[PDB]
């Protein structure tokens, strides 16, 4: 069945949230009977996609509904286990595509903790009591600090290689090196043994930040939480903004939201996303923005778009091309952007910018081809122009015989750094290789309605076919997209979009994930006699011992 | 088994011509000269054997031709420059064969750029006919690309639409990182078979100049001379002949003058024992030049490169390499001192370059690497790189016997003379460029560091006592043989490359790992996949679903 990423705390099976002044406590309490797919139990706080769907929502709730909260303590509500990682039985029963989506989404949820540490005024403290293994340690890694109980029952481990024949692929290796700076040969030992590291050795090797005896642990966690809270600028007095349930109509051929249509052509294998500008001028003043809350256009659009991206990634694997279109009045988009820029220091506007940033950042790493079609009547302006700059190709409709009807691309300040991709660059900076001449040229033209011929001349679009050439040029490009191997297209896209600089996050989606994917498609890990499927059976996994 | 040793008298596929400062390297591939059976190499398409000759030819230019300053790469076939890796050969190759072929060919091309930076050479691709796929990937690694403007000859990367694979020999990474082709233009370029010709190829940044056929040869020679003026190579020096590499092929390994490889097939371990100069190597430049190919640092570099290539290619099930050393550290340090003192001399610089490129093959090899530092060893200077390249390094503590206890001795060469493909020294990578631990080891240059200090400084993984050594090392090796090789290679690709990325790490990382995933799936390699339908007049059958 299809996955629905919509949930709320009243529905959580796996997490408890509680609030005590500036400290939120997020308790891991996974329901063993609560698997999102069938055929497995989730024992010992092991997890699946459904657990992460709830985790993603819980962080969203803290971000938007709890402005007065400054630190989040992540802790287990189970005896003897913090988190035992991605459920091995679940992995063994999953298709290749399901695993790859599961890795990608869980990676984005974790990247999101760090995103909020940078940009939301939040800090995350992992309070680790009991076994913290594999994905358990990968989650702790994404926190700002990790405190470990100093007793025999408490350890950190990454048993994936020796136990499962796979990597710590939820960013584990990349955080061990890039974030913790664990010396690589020590990391090798850590990643090639099942028995966990404890106490002062874990701290000495840089795997955790502090270790505390059991009788002092709770007090130490709370005191550190308050120290981390002092780093924040979040308000001492503010009511939160409830994230109301997203209204969505599911159709055989797509999805309907207030701010977004998705229409699927199953024969052509194309999903067309039509993003819709604010229907009326959005509020300029902070009091009206806050009062609008989840009905404030930039937040509403971010939420609906994120839901659509996640739904289509997960539930529509054969529909390999996404087309981006827009409709509405560019003046209302530009007014929205002006309010984002003016009020960007305000906690709520800042949080909303954060969700837009994270949501758009899902696009560049999605395994779908991306074409933006800038047709007459569209409104690729400001935030919406990011849909052009994210795309593999952008075509814009020239009308030599009817120039007054030509569409325009209109840049705003948001296109110059407000929504970095995971390379940390704006999409335009990536587009022009950070070259100052073409970037200066378009910066000079912020706010101008750039028409098709000029947009092509400035390099803002791939081509601007006229009304005679348009139909065939776009149809043929889309036919070719459907006819080529999806494997080759996704690989090509992963290299062309990430056209130079690397960061911890590009390494997570690149070097780490691509190696994991190759491992995931081979019998040593996933075969009937492989490491995942023999787990718990008392038998020896059979490996092809040859190197590649 | 593959033998990587060859020489110009044996070439089937290349012609070298020497005209003063300009060497012409002519592509003239023998259709019947495939290294494996079952395919012809038509229209200057290539296989591993073609690249083995190319690698040798560049080596000959480097060492035997101090007078050469520019290398013109061109085709001796009409109509075609190079049509890329042979598609029939790809369809007939195992997964492991393809992955090794991509890796070796990538290193050959990275080596052109390595010499452009460090040898005083420049490479000019004179593209005088169709230049497709691997053909364009080779041109990309040159310093400049000149395309004949003849209304026909084109550059193309048809791999995606035609083969269902990527331009995996650095093609995509050079298109973005080196040529700076706007990514959406690159997308068009990489998803059309016919490619691009004439002025548009220049405008899109795919080539540097286009010249009409009646002026082409003149323009190529003129530009070659201009690129030659940049060099400091000495026009009046004699070359150093690269004589044969003596090697005994045994059932259980390889014997070279400066290196033993011994294979334990049951344990799946190959032990490389590198040997120091047997006596003090020459300090003077004249004596170094007179020794030539027999000069220890060059001899060792060549033998070690041959062994790495041989073991990578011919011994797939032997997943762990153990590095040991033997001989006298004083002689190693004397060799290093000569390298540092004379590094501006063309021949010494060239030898440093081969050591650099050879060591740089280690970090990207799909084998686990353990360095064992035991009594009698000499992990000193250049040889200490074998410890710093390793996934783990164990050093034998002998608290009750100091004479027998080994030492690590650093020299200047450990601080940047031999960068891995991240551009870092192995020690800089090891310590995440942290100044405290690096200062602590640099200040001990030239000193014999004993096992306890070595472990405290973080230069080794562990220094086990002699009653703990046998079991600790044996268990680590048993575990290495028992774990999945797929997971180990992936692990090693992430832990060795522990932060910074470069164009070369992107070639071996982002680009190659995606290629490898594609290579292991039926859309590309299935009986009715893209490679195998080629030329058949049928349509590939694809699973259409994205991952």
């Amino acid at each position: 069945a299809p996955v629905d990423y919509r949930t709320d705390p009243s529905q959580y099976k796996h997490w408890k949230l509680s609030f005590n002044g500036p400290v939120a406590t997020l308790g891991i309490d996974i329901a063993e009977d609560g698997g999102i797919r069938d055929g497995y139990k989730l024992k010992l706080n092991s997890y699946d996609l459904g657990v992460d769907i709830e985790l993603h929502d819980a962080i969203q709730r803290i971000r938007f509904e709890h402005p007065e909260v400054r630190t989040v303590v992540l802790t287990s509500l189970k005896d003897r286990v913090f988190c035992s990682g991605a459920n091995i039985f679940m992995l063994g029963l999953s298709t290749h595509a399901w695993k790859v989506n599961f890795c990608k989404f869980t990676n984005e949820t974790r990247n999101g903790l760090e995103d909020s540490s940078r940009h939301s005024g939040l800090k995350f403290l992992a309070a680790v009591n009991g076994a913290c293994a594999g994905g358990g340690y990968e989650l702790a890694l994404a926190c700002d600090e990790i405190y470990l109980v100093d007793d025999r029952s408490s350890s950190v481990s990454l048993p994936e290689v020796p136990l499962l024949g796979v990597l710590p692929g939820t960013g584990g290796l990349t955080r061990v090196t890039d974030k913790r700076k664990v010396r690589h040969d020590r990391a090798d030992i850590f990643c090639t043994v099942v028995e966990g590291v404890r106490g002062e050795r874990a701290k000495a090797w840089r795997l955790v930040d502090e270790v505390v005896k059991p009788n002092q642990f709770d007090q130490a966690i709370q005191a550190r939480a308050l120290e981390l809270a002092a780093q924040s600028d979040r308000p001492a007095h503010a009511q939160g903004v409830p994230l109301t349930r997203i209204e969505r109509t599911d159709r055989e051929d797509g999805l309907t939201y207030k701010t977004l249509d998705v229409t699927i052509d199953r024969a052509k294998r194309i999903a067309t996303f039509t993003a819709k500008a604010p229907q009326t001028e959005p509020p300029a003043s902070i009091d009206a923005i806050v009062a609008a809350g989840a009905n404030w256009w930039p937040l509403k659009f971010a939420r609906e778009f994120d839901d659509a991206i996640l739904s289509m990634r997960t539930n529509e694997l054969a529909v390999g091309t996404w087309v981006f279109r827009t409709e509405g009045d560019a003046r209302h988009l530009l007014a929205a952007d002006a309010s984002l820029m003016q009020h960007k220091d305000h906690w709520f506007v800042r949080e909303t910018i954060g969700l837009l940033r994270r949501t758009l950042a899902r696009i560049d790493v999605s395994s779908r081809s991306l074409f933006a079609l800038i047709e007459p009547g569209s409104c690729f302006a400001g935030t919406f122009a990011e849909l052009a700059f994210a795309a593999d190709r952008t075509y814009m409709a020239a009308l030599p015989a009817n120039e007054d009807e030509e569409p325009a691309i209109t840049l705003s300040e948001v296109n110059f750094g407000l929504y970095p991709m995971v390379t940390h660059q704006s999409r335009l900076a990536r587009r022009f290789y950070e070259e100052t001449e073409p970037l200066d040229a378009v910066r000079s033209r912020i706010g101008q309605a750039i028409k098709p011929v000029e947009a092509e001349r400035l390099g803002l679009v791939t081509a601007s076919p006229d009304d005679i050439d348009w139909a065939d040029e776009i149809r043929i490009a889309l036919e070719e997209r459907a006819a080529m191997s999806p494997d080759a297209l996704t690989g090509l896209e992963a290299n062309l979009r990430f056209n130079g600089p690397e960061t911890m996050e590009t390494r997570i989606f690149g070097r780490l994930t691509a190696w994991q994917n190759w491992i995931f498609n081979r019998p040593n890990a996933v075969g009937e006699k492989g490491a995942l499927k023999v787990y718990g059976k008392g038998s020896k996994a059979q490996f092809d011992v040859s190197r590649v």
